[PDB]
Order: structure tokens, then sequence, then C-alpha cells
């Protein structure tokens, strides 16, 4: 969830770190984000600090 986000970073060559491992999640946005990491990555560019709602794809 965000508080991954509580400390974290993202360089133009760094970019964003996530694991190889698929998990879909939920947010609570309404939304669903494949890789729990890659929602803070989607957040990154929203800025919404989106919270995973509930684990799984959005049903």
């Amino acid at each position: 969830d965000s508080e991954m986000c509580k400390d974290y970073r993202v360089l133009p060559r760094i970019g964003y770190l996530c694991p190889k491992d698929l998990k879909p999640v939920c947010g609570d946005d309404g939304q669903t984000y494949n890789n729990p990491c890659m929602l803070c990555h989607e957040n990154l560019i929203r800025q919404t600090n989106t919270h995973i709602r509930s684990t799984g794809k959005c049903e």
C-alpha cells in the first residue's frame, strides 16, 4: 500500500523498482493495478496517494 511509498525514490535512470511477481491489487479509488508495486507507480504519475482496497483485481 502507499505505506511503501512513505519512503521510496524514483530517478530518470533508476525509475521505479517493483518485484517480478505479478499480484493484482484493487485500488480504493475504484481502480485496479496488476502488480502491487506498480500501484505506487501509477500513483507516482497521478500523485493521488492511492491505497490498495483489497487483494486481487477489483470485482
